[PDB]
């Protein structure tokens, strides 16, 4: 028992992190097979930050303008191309530590581990969720760009995030590994702001199910709700709508605990109304929304 | 910006995890050089576990009773011995992935990363603190025994914890890598309970400094206090005493944010007395005590 924000073991990713330098700018890249993936904004200068023309900046570069260091070793760049907002540097050596991997684009509410890196070297690992407003609440300093997010769902690393920038609210924006941004963001230093963020209702419910599995019942009640009345109330606390898909997904947790999904929804309604009155749930005084239904089953049973 | 419970990258430890089987029990071992380290309770059956004589159970075992698997390879056990509550299995192959390492015993209040494992396969990594009552609030299922905790101090892995058991309250007990328990626990199935726990004052202050560095400032106030008056308040709220050494350790954070330790203690005083009045700090409605001063400096400075 116990319940912790748990990240995936980071070793498989650590063996892929390299440093990429262009001009005066160094950030991180991800070396898989014979390709290094990194944010295309590595090719920007001070002048290019508001309205970079990436095609025009990139045509002016040769392979030898890109310095890639993997640990103590320089890799030879032998090709370059851009896909959306990621740069792909072809290199003359396949990474012998390339894991089994795939690229997956995630939906809001999905969680992943982030391996934060500086100068191609891992600093730390933590768990994040893709917020409804398509930001993540990470921990990133200058030089962290090109750090990645991932899941490992057997021996296969699923890369789902690469870090590009910090927005003024202190939250973080990035792309999938095909270089498409999550959300309406662009790799320009124009004024951009995140939409107002909401709580990920399905994850909160999952976590309440985790509390039950770990032997905590104090917040249940004798009531039920319709899905529509739940959503009418939850919206007023800035909770995401719960859909029939969400209800279906909670089915296994429902069946394990003996508590119907709409019954757990009633419990949540009451918690929003009453707060916790000095009590905690799995060690928190707030309702946690960064554990998915899948995460709960994996960590509990 | 931002502040997260962050674990050390676990790759160097992942390469040391193996599976150990004895009879019907499988759990995890740590393979360094030519020795596999694991909980000595692996040798017990149900009936032994109530009152084990480990020396007597162990003398009955041959090397071939211990099956050690590192991935899909069997290692050959060529020796066995006990040190305190850890079993040491000599094997015929040195781990080619052995990192630079040391064995260290940590103090209550100190944090470390735990790599949770099942059948010798790392499953997850998280950050823990050694509670004042010498438990950890971990997340462990059956098969997790022999999972380890560690810090990385440069390129050197410092191993500080090996998981042995769960206590009835759902918290966790284990040893250092020399087999000495943290806390007043024994490796047997008897009623054992954690002492009442306290809050790690110095870490709470560290975390308040982290909040300030990230721009969360509403709890600062104009007041200061003395160590003695603060300690009278900490004692009242089941907080560990704050020592002069704690104050020294927070020195960097004090100088960086312009908030002296005893000034920040006056902030914490007020929070204990009045609560948070509907507000949060770094997204939490409780005072977090599982970041050390070092943890805060490391994460707000990008050490790698
Ligand atoms: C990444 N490691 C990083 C990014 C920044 O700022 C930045 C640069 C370009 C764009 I387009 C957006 C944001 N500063 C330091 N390090
Ligand atoms: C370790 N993987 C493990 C331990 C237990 O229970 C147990 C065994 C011996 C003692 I002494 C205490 C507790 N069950 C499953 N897995
Ligand atoms: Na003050």
């Amino acid at each position: 028992s116990g319940f912790r924000k748990m990240a995936f073991p980071s070793g498989k990713v650590e063996g892929c992190m390299v440093q990429v330098t262009c001009g005066t700018t160094t950030l991180n890249g991800l070396w898989l097979d014979d390709v290094v993936y990194c944010p295309r904004h590595v090719i920007c200068t001070s002048e290019d930050m508001l309205n970079p023309n990436y095609e025009d900046l990139l045509i002016r570069k040769s392979n030898h303008n890109f310095l890639v260091q993997a640990g103590n070793v320089q890799l030879r760049v032998i090709g370059h191309s851009m896909q959306n907002c990621v740069l792909k540097l072809k290199v003359d050596t396949a990474n012998p530590k390339t894991p089994k991997y795939k690229f997956v684009r995630i939906q809001p509410g999905q969680t992943f581990s982030v391996l934060a890196c500086y100068n191609g070297s891992p600093s730390g690992v933590y768990q994040c969720a893709m917020r409804p407003n398509f930001t993540i609440k990470g921990s990133f300093l200058n030089g962290s760009c090109g750090s990645v997010g991932f899941n490992i769902d057997y021996d296969c690393v699923s890369f789902c995030y690469m870090h590009h920038m910090e927005l003024p609210t202190g939250v973080h924006a990035g792309t999938d590994l095909e270089g498409n941004f999550y959300g309406p963001f662009v790799d320009r230093q124009t004024a951009q702001a995140a939409g107002t963020d909401t709580t990920i209702t399905v994850n909160v419910l999952a976590w309440l199910y985790a509390a039950v599995i770990n032997g905590d019942r104090w917040f249940l009640n004798r009531f039920t709700t319709t899905l529509n009345d739940f959503n009418l109330v939850a919206m007023k606390y800035n909770y995401e709508p719960l859909t029939q898909d969400h209800v279906d997904i909670l089915g296994p947790l429902s069946a394990q605990t003996g508590i119907a999904v709409l019954d757990m929804c009633a419990s949540l309604k009451e918690l929003l109304q009453n707060g916790m009155n000095g009590r905690t749930i799995l060690g928190s005084a707030l309702l946690e929304d960064e554990f998915t239904p899948f995460d709960v089953v994996r960590q509990c049973s």
